[PDB]
């Protein structure tokens, strides 16, 4: 038998990270 | 024919997630 | 002859969490 075939293709792009947290409350009025 | 080739590498990292929304109103 | 191409890689790592949003409006 021949040598092993070429390496497989690189996988697809990973998922986006989660949304960041809401900002802090505003300063006093 | 020889055996199947090795698996490919993991893909590129995903993008940064979206920014959070603006925060709440401050106090009176 | 050589064998066929290997399987595709898995999906990439998750991206980082997004940035915290801006401070809120004055009260």
């Amino acid at each position: 038998p021949g040598p092993p075939g070429p390496p497989g293709a690189r996988g697809i792009q990973g998922p986006q990270g989660p949304r960041g947290p809401p900002g802090p409350p505003g300063p006093p009025g």
